[PDB]
Order: structure tokens, then C-alpha cells, then sequence
């Protein structure tokens, strides 16, 4: 119950809600059906529309009025937005020159550069392209100030998981809002669009901006704009707000547009019918920026353009339906759309088997045009599976189609023609980042970067510590002007020990064999010298790695390659080796194929053994140098270490043997030599951390040998491919992918044909950033090269997404 009784008189849009019952002034009030009962008359007036008009200029001011243009409206800070333009012989914001926002130019009374968010709900990335006919304001912004041509969202791309994930930088998985609707098994509580569930503040987690600010002693303005305020009086509450004595006005705002994504959806993302949104949005733009101006702020702010997501091509005759694979389609509950979730329809259903729904939808139909993965499966990059609100099954949706139960679902809920939500490295998902004002950068343009890093920055421009967040802080320093963040490269907890020869042959009983007893003291001194780290230059590029966490491991040298050897996991850490452009590929030899060796450095009881895989009948091993890669036949003998091998199911061996043979030298010709740093993974609770011992599941029968969940590889090189990997001068370019270790192929639905079909095309789909890899290893690299730590922070935020342009 609501005493709308009370009165807005003097409270329209206030900043802070009051206590119910009392009635609400506030920029939400209407979403909870709680304002005053005479909001609408005193807080939302329309009388005479948004803009002056020659005749109404120096008007006796008329408080029924909707904005003014009277002589007294820029004190009273409401005059239309036009006003100077229209009575006072002004230009239009967007109609003056380019000019370098070198220092904030403040009015008195302002502590710092407000900041002004103005985002946009499907604002697809090419639209600064494709519009820019008709987005003059949006187009000044990009031009003169910071941008990038696109920005990544989060995964899955709908909009309260991405414009969450602006305020939190965190992940969804951990900020909590997985989806546009949800279930929370444990509050026994749904969460969907429309309606009051979703303003209970146990969905929302993290610590979003807003209250960032507050807590650090900055004011915020509401970031929730209930829907029926229409544009133009969001942008004049904004206005009025700045308006505010210094001590009660807030520094930070945002306003949001429910466009162009509304249109969208109906007209799809290039519909003729989408101009008119694009141009009505532009407007809103020029409304604000003229507002500034009049304000004397407009080189004062620091303004952010982004936008959640793009929008898809999607119609309703592009939809999978689960009735067409499951037998038992009334057991299940699914989240339909653009990903799917599934669940037990009832808990109470002991024959429900989530074994047999994967297998159900595994490659039934030719070009079945969504994949299921349980959820710890699904491409790490995702970072979408360390939630209770996550169901254990998903279903990936292919870019322009829909899953959906039941065909009846469709048409008893196909007008809609753009939708959004799919795999955040698709290009229509991909949305808008544009920073203009004195703390950015002016005429600037830079990479692609994703939306969790913004957060940071956002902390940066406004001078407040960030929360614990999922962003690289100082990953976008390169953006600012001023206001940078200079982190420290973190300090490495646990050091190295660099053993020599210290074990006899006879003291292993391993079960191990080799065919290695053939054969100089110009060949005795040198394999020496390698063995102490005489070559360790070439394939230790950046430096070791370093481990941020307790543990006791080695350092093992070679002719051909350098490992961080666990004592605790019995095997490497990190593999790390360097491929020129000229090397050559050849085989394991036939003598060979079987050969495991003891290494003499590493007693017996830190390491693998080869009768645990004998009788292990699932389990198989690799390397991680390969031995494919060997500088000579002689040096090939160091590949066949005990210490250079690792648990591999035979299904993942094809995966893995392709992209050691055939893979590496291929990126090698292609990229003028890699680095490549190779190692296991184990994140058996999906939290996308390093697990410690005991978090193990898997263990190589009768042994102590963990199972590794997923394999990576970090391939690094020149930026400039004219200069060899091991003779760069300038800045890096990197791709990464943390493979998943599994047992089947069942992913790759053409793994019975040649690896050439199929298996680079899983590694795609498994690409990482390099920080992915550092928070699933507790390793840190890149701590020795010649580039600038931020530079660093930025390539290790990097990822190859394989899209086109
Ligand atoms: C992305 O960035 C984020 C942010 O930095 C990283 O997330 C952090 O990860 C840390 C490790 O996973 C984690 O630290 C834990 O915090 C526990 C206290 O948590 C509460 O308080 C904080 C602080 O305000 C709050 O933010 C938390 O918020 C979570 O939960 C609420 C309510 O459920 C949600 O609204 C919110 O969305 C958020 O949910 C997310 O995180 C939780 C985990 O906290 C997940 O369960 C969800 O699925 C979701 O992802 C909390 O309200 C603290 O109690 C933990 O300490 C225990 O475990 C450690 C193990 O190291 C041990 O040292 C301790 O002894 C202790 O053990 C005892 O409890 C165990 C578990 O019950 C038990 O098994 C033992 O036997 C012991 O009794 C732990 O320190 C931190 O909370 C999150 N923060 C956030 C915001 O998500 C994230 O890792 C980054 N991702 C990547 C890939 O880098
Ligand atoms: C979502 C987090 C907060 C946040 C931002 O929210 C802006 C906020 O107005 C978006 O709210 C929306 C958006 C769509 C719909 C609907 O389609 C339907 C319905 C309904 O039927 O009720 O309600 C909606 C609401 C709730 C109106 C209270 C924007 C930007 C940011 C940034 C930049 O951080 C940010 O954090
Ligand atoms: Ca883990
Ligand atoms: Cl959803
Ligand atoms: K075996
Ligand atoms: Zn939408």
C-alpha cells in the first residue's frame, strides 16, 4: 500500500527514494506504481514541447511550461535545450568546430569533470558506420574524441546482463543477472522483464558504480529510468540536476534509450523503418550537448556513448524445436530464444537424466543449428557457468536462429525480425564505445576492447577505488589523456628451484621404456650447457612466467624448450618454446613411439609413471613440447621426458597432435615464428580459477596424477611480421585457447572426418584471452619485455575472435 495522498510540490526527481508507504518524487517511482498522485501534473509537464521557438523568447515564464524561455531559465536551469541557440543567436553543439579538450573548463564550484553515461539498448557497432548519414552528434563525439570500432559485450548479449555488467565490471556469472529471466533454486524465486521480482535487491550483486561513488563520498543520479518518461525529460532532469548547489549535485549520471534495440527487434537491425530511431536518438544526443553548452560544461564533462549489444537478423521461421529430438519434451523446462537453458521440469521427476537430453540434442540433424554443452563445457571465454541461476544445460544458438519447445511456442507466446543474446564474439552482437571530454583522448581510436574493462575507467575518470572486478585496471590507460592507473606487475609468491643431476637411472621404477641407449666431447660439453640453460634466450622470450600462489615446482632447461615443472601436480606448469619461420616438422620415429624417460634432475617420487597409463584404460599421455618440433634427432630425446608428458584422453589426442603438428608450423610460416607457452588447466568447480590439490576430481588410475580439465596455449609474436618472433623490436601480437580436455569429440559433430575438417575450427570456438589463462593457472607472463606495463595489460586483455572485419 502507497499514501499517494502526499505531494512531488518541490521534489520532482528527487534523488533519494523515500520510505514507503509515503508516496515517491524519484526517476522510479512509476515502475513501482508509487508516485505522488500528482506526479504526472508537476513532474512530467509537456505543455508547449521541448524546444523555443522564436516567440517564446524572454516569455513571462509559465511554470506550466515543459522547459522555458524565459530570461531567467539558464538561472533557474530549464530552459528547452534550444535556447540559446534559438533566442540568444547561438550555434547548435554539434555545428562548432573540433576543438582539443586539453583541461577540464569548469564553472566555479565544480570539484572535478562530471561524468555522463549515455547508453543506448542495441546499438549495434557498424550503426557508426552505416547511420553516420544521419547521426551528426554521434558522429562529432567519434570523430573528435576517443573510440573504438567496436566494444565486446558479455555472454549471453541481452540487456539488464550487459548494461549490469557496464555498472559492476564484473561477469554475470558473478554480478548474478545470467539472463533477461532466471531462476534462483535457492530463494525458490523467478526473475523475468516485466514486473516487481526483479527490484528485489538480492538478484542484483556486485557493487555497481553508483554506489561506488556514494561509499567514496562522490553523488550519484539514479541509473534506472522507469520506461514511460519519455526521452527528452530525462535529459532535462540531467540538466537540472548539474543545476544543483555544489554540495547536493551529483558527478556522476546516466541516461539510457530504449532505442534503437525496440525498433530493432521489429524491423531487424538494417530495416528501412530503423533511420528514424537512429536519427530520433542522434537528437537526444544534440539535446544534451546544447544543454551542456548552455551550462558551460561542455568542456567541462567527460561523456561516454556505449551501447549494450547489437541486434541479429532473426525471424521466427529460423526456430529449432526441441520437440523435434527429445521424446520426453513436457519433462523439461527450457529458456527459449536466442540460448537456451533447460532444466527438470519438476525436482521431484527421478527419471529425469540430463545424460540423455545432451545425447538427445548431440548432432541429430545435418545443419542442427544450435549446439548443447553442460555448462562447464562451454568456451571458458564465456565465463558463464559459475552460477546457480546458470542451468546445468545450454543449448548455443547459431547467429539468426531461435530455439525454442514446442512449435506451438511460436505462434501462441513471428512479426519480430531482429533479436540479440548469442555468443558475445559474434560481429551483430558486437555494440558502441565513444569517450569525449578532457579526461580522454582527442581524434583517438582504439582497439576493440571488452565491457567489463569499463567499470575501471569509469572509477578512473571519476577519482574513486574500484571494486574487486573482472576488468584489467590499467588494460585502458591508453584511452586517457589523464587520470591513468599505474599498477605494479604483481610480486611473484613462489620461486624456483634449478635442479641438476641428481638421480640415477636405476632409482626410477616408472614402467617406463625407451629405445634410447645409442651412443664426444665437443657433443658432451654442449649438452651440458643446454641443460644449464644455454639456450634458454630463445624460448623463454618474455621471461618466465610467474607463479602467484605457494607451491613447489622446477625449472627443467633444454635444447628445444624450458618447463616450470609442479612437484605437486607431477608435470608442467608451463611449457615454453620458440618455432621459427624456417623450422622443421618431423616425425616420432618408429624406435620411438613408445619411449617415456626418467629425468635425472627430478627423483622418481615427484614424477608420472608410465604403468598408471598402462593400466588407466581411458587414459592416454602427450607432450607439451612436441616432439614433432625437435631441433635435431639427438635433441629429440628431451621431448620423451617423464617431465615433458601430460594425461590425454585418445579423443583429445587427435585434437591435440593436430595442433602440434601440423597447427604450429603453420602459425609459424604464417606469423614469421611463434613463441609458444603450452600447459594444463584444471578448474574442476568451473569458477574460472586455478583449483588447488584438493579440488582435484580426476585423478590417472592408481595414481597421484591430476586430469587436467582444459589445455592451453599462448602463441605469441611480432606485431610488425616483418621481424622474426625472437627478434621483435616493437609491440607483440598474441592468440591464446584453453582447450577443453574431454573424452569424446561429441562437440565437433565432423570429428570422424581428418583433423584438417574440423579441429582448428574447435580451437576457435575455444580462443582465450591471456588473462583468462593467468586466472585458471596462477601464472603471470609477459613480466620481461621491452613494452610499457600497461601495453602488456592491454595484450593480455587481447582476443582473436576470428570473425570477419
Ligand atoms: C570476477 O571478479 C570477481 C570479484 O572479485 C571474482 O569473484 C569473487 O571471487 C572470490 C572467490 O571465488 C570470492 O571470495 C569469496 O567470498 C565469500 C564472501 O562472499 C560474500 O561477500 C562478498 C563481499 O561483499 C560478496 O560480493 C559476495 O557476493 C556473491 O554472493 C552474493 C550472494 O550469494 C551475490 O549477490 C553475488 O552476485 C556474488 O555471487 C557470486 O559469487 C559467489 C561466491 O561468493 C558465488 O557462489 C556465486 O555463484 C556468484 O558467482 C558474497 O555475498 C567468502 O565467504 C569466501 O571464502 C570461503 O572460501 C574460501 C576458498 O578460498 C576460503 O578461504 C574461506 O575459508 C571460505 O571457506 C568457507 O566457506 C566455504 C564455501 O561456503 C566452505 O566450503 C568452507 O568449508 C569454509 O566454511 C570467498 O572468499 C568473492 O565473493 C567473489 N565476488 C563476487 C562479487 O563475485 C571472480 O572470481 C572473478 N572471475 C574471474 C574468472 O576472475
Ligand atoms: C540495468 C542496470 C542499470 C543501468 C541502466 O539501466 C537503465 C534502465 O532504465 C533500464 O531499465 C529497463 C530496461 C528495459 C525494460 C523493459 O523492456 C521492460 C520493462 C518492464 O516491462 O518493466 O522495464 C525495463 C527497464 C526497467 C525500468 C526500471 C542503464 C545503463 C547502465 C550502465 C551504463 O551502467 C546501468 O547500470
Ligand atoms: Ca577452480
Ligand atoms: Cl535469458
Ligand atoms: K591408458
Ligand atoms: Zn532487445
Amino acid at each position: 500500500w502507497t499514501a499517494t495522498s502526499g505531494s512531488c510540490k518541490g521534489r520532482c526527481f528527487e534523488l533519494q527514494e523515500v520510505g514507503p508507504p509515503d508516496c515517491r518524487c524519484d526517476n522510479l517511482c512509476k515502475s513501482y506504481s508509487s508516485c505522488c498522485h500528482d506526479f504526472d501534473e508537476l513532474c512530467l509537464k509537456t505543455a508547449r514541447g521541448w524546444e523555443c521557438t522564436k516567440d517564446r523568447c524572454g516569455e513571462v515564464r509559465n511554470e506550466e511550461n515543459a522547459c522555458h524561455c524565459s530570461e531567467d531559465c539558464l538561472s533557474r536551469g530549464d530552459c528547452c535545450t534550444n535556447y540559446q541557440v534559438v533566442c540568444k543567436g547561438e550555434s547548435h553543439w554539434v555545428d562548432d568546430d573540433c576543438e582539443e579538450i586539453k583541461v577540464p573548463e569548469c564553472p566555479a564550484g565544480f570539484v572535478r569533470p562530471p561524468l555522463i553515461i549515455f547508453s543506448v539498448d542495441g546499438f549495434r557497432a557498424s550503426y557508426m558506420k552505416k547511420g553516420s548519414k544521419v547521426m551528426p552528434n554521434i558522429e562529432k563525439l567519434r570523430s573528435c574524441g576517443t573510440h573504438a570500432p567496436y566494444m565486446r559485450p558479455v555472454y549471453p548479449t541481452k540487456t539488464f546482463p550487459n548494461l549490469y555488467t557496464l555498472a559492476t565490471g564484473l561477469y554475470p556469472e558473478s554480478h548474478g543477472i545470467v539472463g533477461n529471466s532466471m531462476y534462483d533454486p535457492v530463494f525458490d524465486a523467478s526473475f523475468h522483464l516485466r514486473g516487481r521480482e526483479k527490484f528485489n535487491h538480492r538478484w542484483w550483486g556486485g557493487q555497481p558504480l553508483w554506489i561506488t561513488a556514494t561509499k567514496q563520498g562522490v553523488r550519484a543520479g539514479t541509473f534506472f529510468w522507469s520506461v514511460s518518461i519519455p526521452h527528452e525529460r530525462r535529459i532535462l532532469t540531467i540538466l537540472q540536476w548539474l543545476s544543483l548547489p555544489d554540495n547536493e549535485r551529483p558527478s556522476v549520471y546516466a541516461f539510457y534509450s530504449e532505442q534503437p534495440d525496440f525498433s530493432g527487434h521489429k524491423y531487424g537491425p538494417f530495416g528501412p523503418e530503423m533511420t528514424n530511431p537512429l536519427r530520433e536518438i542522434d537528437k537526444t544526443v544534440g539535446q544534451l550537448m546544447d544543454g551542456l553548452k548552455q551550462l558551460r560544461l561542455h568542456r567541462c564533462v567527460n561523456v561516454i556513448f556505449v551501447g549494450d549489444h547489437g541486434m541479429e537478423d532473426v525471424t521466427c521461421d529460423r526456430t529449432e524445436f526441441l520437440s523435434n529430438y527429445l521424446t520426453n519434451v513436457d519433462d523439461i523446462t527450457l529458456v527459449p530464444g536466442t540460448l537456451g537453458r533447460i532444466r527438470a521440469k519438476s525436482i521431484n521427476n527421478s527419471k529425469y537424466d540430463p545424460k540423455t537430453i545432451i545425447a538427445a540434442l548431440t548432432c541429430k540433424k545435418p545443419d542442427q543449428h544450435f549446439k548443447p554443452y553442460m555448462k562447464q563445457h562451454l568456451p571458458k571465454r564465456l565465463h558463464y557457468a559459475n552460477n546457480r541461476r546458470i542451468e546445468d544445460i545450454h543449448l548455443l544458438v547459431d547467429r539468426r536462429w531461435h530455439v525454442a519447445r514446442k512449435p506451438l511456442d511460436v505462434y501462441k507466446k513471428c512479426f519480430f525480425q531482429g533479436d540479440h543474446g548469442f555468443d558475445n564474439k559474434v560481429n551483430s552482437m558486437q555494440t558502441v564505445f565513444v569517450g569525449y571530454g578532457p579526461t580522454f583522448k582527442y581524434r583517438t581510436k582504439v582497439p576493440p576492447f571488452e565491457n567489463i574493462e569499463l567499470y575501471n575507467v569509469m572509477c578512473d575518470l571519476l577519482g574513486l577505488k574500484p571494486a574487486p572486478n573482472n576488468g584489467t585496471h590499467g588494460s585502458l590507460n591508453h584511452l586517457l589523456r589523464t587520470n591513468t592507473f599505474r599498477p605494479t606487475m604483481p610480486d611473484e609468491v613462489s620461486r624456483p628451484n634449478y635442479p641438476g643431476i641428481m638421480y640415477l637411472q636405476s632409482e626410477f621404477d616408472l614402467g617406463c621404456t625407451c629405445d634410447d641407449k645409442v651412443e664426444n666431447k665437443l657433443e658432451e660439453l654442449n649438452k651440458r650447457l643446454h641443460t644449464k640453460g644455454s639456450t634458454k634466450e630463445r624460448h623463454l622470450l618474455y621471461g618466465r612466467p610467474a607463479v602467484l600462489y605457494r607451491t613447489s615446482y622446477d625449472i627443467l632447461y633444454h635444447t628445444d624448450f624450458e618447463s616450470g615443472y609442479s612437484e605437486i601436480f607431477l608435470m608442467p606448469l608451463w611449457t615454453s618454446y620458440t618455432i621459427s619461420k624456417q623450422a622443421e616438422v618431423s616425425s616420432i620415429p618408429e624406435h620411438l613411439t613408445n619411449c617415456v624417460r626418467p629425468d635425472v634432475r627430478v627423483s622418481p617420487g615427484f614424477s608420472q609413471n608410465c604403468l598408471a597409463y598402462k593400466n588407466d584404460k581411458q587414459m592416454s599421455y602427450g607432450f607439451l613440447f612436441p616432439p614433432y618440433l625437435s631441433s635435431s634427432p639427438e635433441a629429440k630425446y628431451d621431448a620423451f621426458l617423464v617431465t615433458n608428458m601430460v594425461p590425454m584422453y585418445p579423443a583429445f589426442k587427435r585434437v591435440w597432435a593436430y595442433f602440434q603438428r601440423v597447427l604450429v608450423k603453420k602459425y609459424a610460416s604464417e606469423r614469421n615464428g611463434v613463441n609458444v607457452i603450452s600447459g594444463p588447466i584444471f578448474d574442476y568447480n568451473y569458477d574460472g580459477l586455478r583449483d588447488t590439490e584438493d579440488e582435484i576430481k580426476q585423478y590417472v588410475e592408481g595414481s597421484s596424477i591430476p586430469v587436467p580439465t582444459h589445455y592451453y596455449s599462448i602463441i605469441t609474436s611480432c606485431l610488425d611480421f616483418t621481424q622474426p618472433a625472437d627478434k621483435c623490436d616493437g609491440p607483440l601480437s598474441v592468440s591464446s585457447f584453453i582447450l577443453p580436455h574431454r573424452p569424446d569429440n561429441d562437440e565437433s559433430c565432423n570429428s570422424s572426418e581428418d583433423e584438417s575438417k574440423w579441429v582448428e575450427e574447435l580451437m576457435k570456438m575455444h580462443t582465450a584471452r591471456v588473462r583468462d589463462i593467468e586466472h585458471l593457472t596462477g601464472l603471470d607472463f609477459y613480466r620481461k619485455t621491452s613494452r610499457s606495463y600497461s601495453e602488456i595489460l592491454t595484450l593480455k586483455t587481447y582476443l582473436h575472435t576470428y570473425e570477419s572485419e
